[PDB]
């Protein structure tokens, strides 16, 4: 059930900016969403602290809105692209800013302060990565109830670091339209049709997300990244015309769960939790299915828990000329190899592989919430 | 301004699919669209009928609504892709068959019955076209409130035509949410923030669409034809970020328009239409500008009109680094080369040259309405 969703229809509801964490790691998903990689262009230590105060700047005014800064002199530039017209809503807006490996490299000398578990993505044996989808400085995850603020929100930041981010990959998402209206109550339905996320941790639980999203100084980590979180981001193509050419048991064989209810197979309510000593050949939920290998259930590995918040894409033709479509697929960790590398590995073979096809992403770290307006982005990492 | 719009959150409204002119070309303007081009995969005449018959079937019940086709034998592929839930909403889905000069080959005897003024899309000036992006057999454009309901239709229409149809390629627009909630009160704005529709002929102006966008008997056409329209498609990218650095100046002297109001300079309404014979220097509008150039509104320029219903689209990052967003230009006309071919050959020159680049599209016939259920496209053209 968890995180929930945000109805789009909300134009003028806001959504908090400053706060001990980042919004949109807990926030209900809102209806569009942009995932989008830059390379950092700061030459130096203090153009990265340049960056992440104008950052600062630009996020927390698009997010809570205002009226669009006006131009008093035509020969300059507009201050505002003008693709939301006068006045820019804030549309719950989320933005969400998050660090790469690459970051703590020699340039700005943060190695000594990198997160523990942070890394660059290396390939799982089902994947075909595209260099061009893949890692980044900084990740911006630009969540809205509509397109049109979230790319509103892109071209405002772009027009403000022109010598300071250069777009490296992007796609834009979106989640099925029926359960982001009808607000938590329903799970997201993803492109091959079956129901995305019904067994998140409860994201309301403030104490479990201490456990399972947030970082706390309990952890072997540098002390600036408590109250942050590690993302794990993966562009999963489907093979859409295959699936759908695809038996029903089979589809249901495959995720081991009803496509209709979203409930494991055999059992009658979306989110019941099924024991899997009881089926030990696996002949009512596969030991193949998709949501069997996610969890041995072992209880030492209960602890793998991740929030995930992903998104259906849908873009054109793919190279070989089928439908372009799948999964943006994000999660938020306490512990990068604790969730999602712990997670995937456990999945690898899975019979779900033959109709998917990871191709991008990467694992970045989402800092921690930017406090109040004489705070920054990196004020933390910075110092020390 | 016309055709207006329509509102994204009535997943109960529905547009007739019957009639004698298809919908989705007078229809208001819907939140979602997808142009999908096919290649035609029917080897003769008889297969040709088979699928236009069965292309009617499909439209006629994604259009109008219903529960998902249950599927009882699940070894069988699901008879729904289930990625809209139980329930097929209308969410105002209109699908619109056109037919490419391609079509009129020796394949399917067809060669007689082409319209007059139907021709492959050959290049203009400005262009930068892509193969893989122009020209097919049929073209669908599908238009909803939502991009679910627009996805779900293409997948029903592809289940059902594996052997008849390959997907040639696919572009996903959509317009301007401030104004998808305005349903025509406000005209919708490009990714450029400039108005796009503001001086389009009244599309609720019965007599006026019978001269401008029907085909009707006068004109020399195969008698098929009446009723359905010349329909020219323009994938269009923009270079969004050198635009967002041109100065506001600029901007307006391209288009020849107030940004923030769009009325043409030197006049205070939205839809004043400028005499340009009282600024022969081009002073206050330019004349390369794209208003002056496409609408010089003189004594031949009565018979070059056309309806625009274009729509925003945005994807990821061009191979040279660029985002990757632009204009699905559409517009409707009853005969081509008086319409788009006129005045896009007015148009060649222009400023906004510098800006935009046509990659793709193509010109097709947008066949007459499906008179009723006893009905079928291509019914008179297949006849005889
Ligand atoms: C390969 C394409 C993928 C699809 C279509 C997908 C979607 C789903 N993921 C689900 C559950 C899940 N998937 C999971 C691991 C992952 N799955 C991933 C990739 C995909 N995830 C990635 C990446 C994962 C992280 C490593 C986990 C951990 C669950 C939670 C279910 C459980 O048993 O706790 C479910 C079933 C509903 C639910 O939440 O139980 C769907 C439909
Ligand atoms: C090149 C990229 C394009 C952009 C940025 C664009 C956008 C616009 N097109 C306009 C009008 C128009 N554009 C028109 C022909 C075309 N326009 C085309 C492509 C574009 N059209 C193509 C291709 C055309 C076919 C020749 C016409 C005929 C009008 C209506 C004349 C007018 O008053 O602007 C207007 C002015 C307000 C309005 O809607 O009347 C804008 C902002």
């Amino acid at each position: 059930s968890a995180p929930g969703t945000l109805s789009p229809d909300a134009r003028n509801e806001k959504q908090p900016f400053y706060g001990e964490h980042q919004a949109g790691i807990l926030t209900p998903q809102q209806a569009a969403m942009m995932l989008v990689a830059f390379d950092v262009l700061a030459s130096d230590k203090a153009d990265l602290e340049r960056l992440f105060r104008l950052l600062t700047q630009r996020f927390a005014f698009l997010t809570q809105g205002g009226a669009a800064p006006e131009t008093p002199n035509p020969r300059l530039p507009p201050l505002d692209s003008g693709i939301l017209g006068g006045y820019i809503a804030p549309d719950n807006l989320t933005i969400t800013l998050s660090v790469g490996h690459s970051l703590f490299d020699e340039r700005f000398g943060l190695a000594p302060q990198m997160p523990k578990k942070l890394q660059k993505m290396t390939r799982f044996p089902n994947d075909s990565l595209d260099a061009a989808l893949c890692h980044g400085d900084v990740l911006l995850q630009i969540c809205a109830n509509t397109q049109d603020t979230v790319i509103h929100a892109l071209r405002d930041i772009i027009k403000h670091t022109p010598d300071l981010l250069s777009v490296r990959w992007k796609r834009e998402g979106f989640i099925s339209d029926h359960a982001a209206r009808s607000k938590g109550k329903e799970t997201p339905i993803n492109l091959l049709g079956f129901k995305d996320g019904t067994a998140n941790p409860d994201s309301q639980n403030d104490k479990l997300m201490q456990k399972v999203v947030w970082v706390t100084a309990d952890q072997q980590e540098p002390a600036w990244t408590i109250g942050g979180s590690y993302q794990a981001v993966r562009l999963i193509q489907f093979r859409v015309e295959f699936w759908d050419r695809t038996p029903l048991k089979e589809q249901q064989t495959i995720f081991g769960r009803d496509k209709q209810t979203g409930a494991p197979l055999g059992m009658q309510h979306e989110h019941d939790v099924p024991d899997y000593a009881s089926d030990p050949e696996g002949k009512v939920i596969a030991l193949d299915s998709h949501i069997r290998l996610a969890n041995p259930r072992t209880a030492e590995s209960e602890s793998s828990l991740m929030l995930r918040r992903g998104y259906s894409y849908s873009l054109g033709v793919t190279n070989s000329g089928q439908l372009d479509m799948g999964l943006l697929f994000v999660c938020y960790q306490h512990d990068l190899e604790k969730g999602f590398l712990t997670v995937q590995k456990r999945l690898n073979g899975e019979a779900l592989e033959e109709y998917v096809k990871p191709i991008g992403g990467g694992y970045f770290f989402a800092l921690p919430g930017v406090k109040d307006a004489n705070d920054y982005f990196g004020s933390a990492l910075l110092r020390v």
